[PDB]
DNA sequence: TGTTTTTTATAAGA
DNA sequence: ATCTTATAAAAAAC
C-alpha cells in the first residue's frame, strides 16, 4: 500500500510541525489520520 | 481470493 | 478534557 505521504510532503510537514501547527489540522488538511502522523513524527522527536 | 505493505482507529498510559 | 504511543484490523496494491 502506498505510504500516506510522499517524501517531499514529509519535508514539508516536518517543518510546519516544528514551527507549531497542530497534528490535527495537518492531518485534516493533508487528508491523513492523526495516528499516522504521530507515527511518521513521534512527539518525542521535535 | 491471497500476500504483502502501510494506514488508521482505538484503547490505554508507574 | 487532552496528548502519546503501540497495536491489532483492514484497506489498498497488484
Amino acid at each position: 500500500r502506498p505510504r500516506a505521504i510522499n517524501k517531499h510532503e514529509q519535508e514539508q510537514i516536518s517543518r510546519l510541525l516544528e514551527k507549531g501547527h497542530p497534528r490535527q489540522q495537518l492531518a485534516i488538511i493533508f487528508g491523513i489520520g492523526v495516528s499516522t502522523l504521530y507515527r511518521y513524527f513521534p512527539a518525542s522527536s521535535i
